[PDB]
């Protein structure tokens, strides 16, 4: 079958880019729908307002209601509509940027996205995840398209909170080992088709980049500054992450993370948090070499990322909870089943309680 | 300043893919205006109407006048008006693809891409090169939007001429070396900012497949048949040159190729064949090491690429021509000013002399 | 432009070279003001008088008053001609020697330099640096000519303090990352030129020196004895660090040292120290690989240079602090703009913090 | 001993630097006399007036007699007296750069040195090499100062017959393997004193430059246009080669060339090309690996440069002739009594003879 990637139209990323929206966005459209969570707007509203304002662009703002659900989606239509907005700009973190695209989706009209936080490869895809109002998981949408533009701001990705950048970590470490266990199977991308070289090498860039790049980014993040070692972890997590996972192939880490909401116990844990630990168990379960391993729990534990249960909260009955997790894992549809030559609850179920094994014995190595 | 990427949508590529077109384009719009150069109409008409009727589409067919002018713009859009046409599809090469993403930014709709020949990278840029109707050139149209899609039919490709292929190589060989000047430069790119991470890779990847595949896909190429060498060539020449180039820089090279308007001397030359000896200059230029050189050479030698100025007919008076070649090569806003350290025609002058007896050379001592 | 190297005219170095000082000096002129310190008159004046007699040559000694100021230089061109002097001769340090230089500049005489540490690389440069009597900085003084002749004794310097060792140790330490972002940027150099391939040579020989010769050499410093380690690291703390630096370039390491005159804090520390820290600091804001800046960090380390603010005694309200110092360091005409790229406070100001944070965390890791 | 490195007090490269010498000169002197041989002045002179008029300084124009002789020196002293003036710049080749060195030295004024070709190691050194009028040699004239400036302008150098770049690269060969000999013996160079790290590197960087750019420059130089590689080995043949030679040291291979002299037959090639088989022999002597005897002879082939006898026209009777050449290189005082383990003229012979059929086995196989 045919090779496809996808991309967003244009990926944009520095200091200050907020500045520059406006002139960014008016080849696109003149009316703009802001969809902005409301801790963003407190520090962002003024400067955005000011960027669309003196490129002559209109801007409806929108406070988000914080969950991106099917009510919340219409919601917004009716102010966009309101105000003849021909267009939609999402600024936030994920559940921000995945009601944007669905909105300007329903509505027919271009899609902005200006990821404030580097937290997850949401900002690039052609998908939404729809929830229910009270935040349960509720289905994929997928995109025609990708989003025409994604702008990230360095600066504001700097001053967020540095567990949220190694949670986009977190999420961009499974991008290289689940597209390579895909093009290892022959497997299916989200894209449709079977996997282009340029996705690979876009995956495995991505890894090489957290592991040269993400300590000297942490250490920028902590400060609150921006380096040239933030600024490529954030085009890691972000571009490389998100072309990565969406072309090149998702697998058993991305399953693994969608299991664990078989239990409680990791719900105050961050989606790249969950997938991180995810990303150990799959080299389990590959069997990947112990240099391997070693190497990416090492690089976890060095920007905070869990390697144990424990460290996701998950404690106690853990045989119970695993066997839940990796039946989850497990079912029908999940994208497990491209990992090479297949794979079952029991291997999953064994990989989970291997994976913990390994990192507590890393955990304790390193006293 | 920012550092941005831009790409086209969503990239296909795989033998018989012409026969999805119509379902890979209706999520796109409903009725289409068909651009394609009448030799290519006269073997796939018939095929591209049965895959747009069979998923619903309408397709109005324009045969098209041979070149990307405005005159010819303007007579599509009349055309495409009377069919209510809602999108542009080009079909075939270079001038037929510049004219349907021309056409498709004035009509303000989307614009789907089939490359029919892998001859340059045209297919998957936000750009279009106007012509007068004589031939002569005119303008640089820069487009707001890379192309929403591109189909490339690797079976069609392999089928053309084989010599067409090789023109590619020639245009994407280009890619590595000018975007590594660029980023060594600082320069900005067309995607109007610096480079990216991914870009520099799609590049460096693009001339490595060329090294590894270029040879094994000619003999598919010769022999007018798929094989994973050229289906890797194909993206080379497409995906990884279009990026490469528009986000990761242009240089000397194309300066080089575009100087050469200044004598009659090749006009029986194809692009990428003027833009491959237009490499070769911007290596001695740009004083690569000698193994590098030579790597070039021999590629270029392998797949039937000119490394001499005779091999392009430019023979007798060499150095009136280079001067002149050299001069328009470093005109105003001409790329050749992103090479580091700065160039003048004196230097380029030099460069185009030495590459040319390295070529000779070259040929001589294989006999 | 043109390539430029500037050197003294001849250079000599070895254990009891104040004993020949006078046939050396023979060939130049006969009669000789020699300004040194009262330090360092204190145990050579004998030895040089004696050496300089003995050759035939007239010597009048003129204890040096401390700064290289205008009324200094002006106070010594009055006691050189009462004693009709024909040439200058320095020896001592930084200070002593750039005063000896500026005077036979305006006396137009030859001048010959005697370190007597081998703390900074002012020895063979063309350049005074001129303060006020207070000992505010006041100018930089261009010279149209490097020394005619540099004699430096190595038992005299191994005898020194080994502290002014080290201090020379980091002022060479920027010599090469300096020297390679100037080449990167195509910057011109104090020789008022690009850079010759020698002053690279020159420039990358001596770190190489210094990460195989430091630890050796202040091993025999801290004995007071000489052995060829430490005849190696003198060589590249005077020869190859001065030719390297005006040569080669300067850039981000030493506008870094200039901008710490911003602040009090750091008024107790030698130049070459906060050269160290400097040279760090360009390392994080060039992005240098993790493996190369723990390469630097650990010499640092291994001569006692500072890797981090506190030990340079900068403490307290680190953020106001670093403002100044990066707005300082990048002041019009400063050399941190001959960084690839361009470089501005904002950057700066980040480097010095996350440098500050490199730091800390590798004297924790060495407990 | 001490260890001693001597250099030019500034040597300045690149396209068209004549056109700058007089704002270059101006800080030296204001009345110069201008030393130049008559078919040099044919096509400089009216470049060099303007430069010297046009930055207000005096030139007294004096034609070179051809030889640098006693005689010439001092007519041309008379002719700079009547002038008054206060410096020299010599412009031309080896024998016009020594009489300008030279005659400066007994007018006790700076001197400025203009190599217009590429030919020796001749222009940066504090030696002068006297002949009689006749042409037979005399004495070398050791100098007590390097020439205060070199200016190469390698637009002019390009434009020479292309033979006279390969002579340079001959003599500059020589540079890396004496100096290497003379480090191995503890020799004293013509600094001196025992050679620095500085002049090692240098003599070396030499070496791998002609290696790596003297094929792409000869390209250049047969097409009488300045690429970066031509620019580089100018740098090799001219600083590198001079300071190489001076303070790195001289052993066999200038031995072995200046015992060419008691034979006649080679009295049409020039000093470079002598010297370059006095290198291959300096390899037998000193028994060489066969990889590094093979990578001589394959560059001295590459350029064109003699690799046996009968490329220097030495044919018939060649064991009388080798045993004159293995005597004289041997006389006392030579330089090749600097060679590790000493040296005598049975076992020069039994190079001379051994590197001449080694040269004879290499073009054979080469055809
Ligand atoms: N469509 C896709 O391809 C894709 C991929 C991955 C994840 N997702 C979805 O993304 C959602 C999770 O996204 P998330 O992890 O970013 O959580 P999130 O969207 O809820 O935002 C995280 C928090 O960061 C806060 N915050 C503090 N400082 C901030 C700052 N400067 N900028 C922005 N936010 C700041 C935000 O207010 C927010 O509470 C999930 O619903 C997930 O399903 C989608
Ligand atoms: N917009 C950009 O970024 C960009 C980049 C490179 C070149 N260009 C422009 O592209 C033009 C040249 O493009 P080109 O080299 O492809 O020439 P072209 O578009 O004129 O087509 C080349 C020929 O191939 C013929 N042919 C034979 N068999 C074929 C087959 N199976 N499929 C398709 N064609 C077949 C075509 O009819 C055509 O005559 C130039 O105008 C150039 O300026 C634009
Ligand atoms: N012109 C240039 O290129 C250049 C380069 C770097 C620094 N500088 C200037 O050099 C000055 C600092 O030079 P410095 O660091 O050597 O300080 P310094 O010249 O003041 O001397 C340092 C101290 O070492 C003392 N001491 C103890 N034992 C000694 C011994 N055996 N020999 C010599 N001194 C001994 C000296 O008396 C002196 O107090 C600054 O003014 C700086 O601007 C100039
Ligand atoms: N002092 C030293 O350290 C040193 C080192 C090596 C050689 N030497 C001496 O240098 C002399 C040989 O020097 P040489 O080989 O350069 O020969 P040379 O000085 O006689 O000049 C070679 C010829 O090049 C001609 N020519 C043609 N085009 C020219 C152009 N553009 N520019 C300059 N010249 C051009 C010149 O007129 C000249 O006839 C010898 O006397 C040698 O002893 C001295
Ligand atoms: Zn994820
Ligand atoms: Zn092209
Ligand atoms: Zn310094
Ligand atoms: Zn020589």
């Amino acid at each position: 079958m045919d090779r496809i990637i996808q991309s967003p139209g244009k990926y944009i990323q520095g200091t200050g880019a907020i500045k520059r929206l406006g002139d960014y966005l008016k080849p696109l459209a003149e009316r703009w729908l802001v969809v902005g969570d409301k801790f963003v707007l407190g520090f962002a509203e003024e400067m955005l307002r000011k960027s669309l304002a003196d490129a002559g662009l209109a801007a409806e703002i929108a406070p988000f209601g914080g969950e991106c659900s099917h009510n919340e989606i219409n919601r917004l239509r009716d102010i966009a509509g309101n105000a003849k907005c021909t267009a939609v700009l999402g600024i936030g973190g994920g559940k921000t940027l995945d009601t944007a695209k669905a909105l300007a989706h329903f509505m027919n009209v271009p899609v902005a996205i200006a990821p404030t936080i580097a937290s997850t490869d949401a900002p690039c895809s052609a998908l939404s995840v729809i929830y229910t109002d009270e935040g349960e998981f509720d289905s994929y949408l997928m995109l025609p398209r990708n989003p025409n533009m994604v702008i990230v701001d360095t600066q504001i990705v700097a001053g967020a909170p540095a567990r949220l950048l190694a949670a986009g970590i977190g999420d961009a470490l499974a991008t290289w080992f689940e597209a390579r266990a895909c093009s290892r199977s022959g497997a299916t991308t989200m894209a449709g088709g079977k996997c282009t070289q340029a996705a690979l090498a876009l995956a495995e860039l991505c890894y090489n980049t957290l592991l040269e790049e993400g300590e000297k980014a942490m250490l920028a993040a902590e400060q609150h500054v921006v380096t040239p070692a933030l600024e490529r972890v954030v085009e890691a997590n972000t571009y490389l992450s998100g072309v990565g996972f969406e072309s090149g192939g998702l697998a058993a880490a991305h399953a693994i993370h969608n299991g664990m909401t078989a239990i409680p116990d990791a719900h105050h844990y961050y989606h790249g948090e969950k997938v991180a630990f995810g990303t150990l168990t799959q080299l389990v379960l590959e069997n990947a070499p112990v240099d391997e391993i070693e190497t990416v729990a090492a690089l976890c534990h060095s920007v905070g990322l869990p390697i144990t249960l424990a460290q996701l909260d998950i404690k106690g009955d853990i045989p119970t909870k695993m066997r839940l997790v990796a039946e989850a894992a497990c079912a029908e549809g999940e994208t497990i089943h491209n990992m090479p030559g297949g794979v079952d609850s029991d291997q999953v179920y064994a990989a989970l309680l291997v994976a913990d094994q390994y990192g507590q014995r890393f955990l304790q190595e390193w006293e």
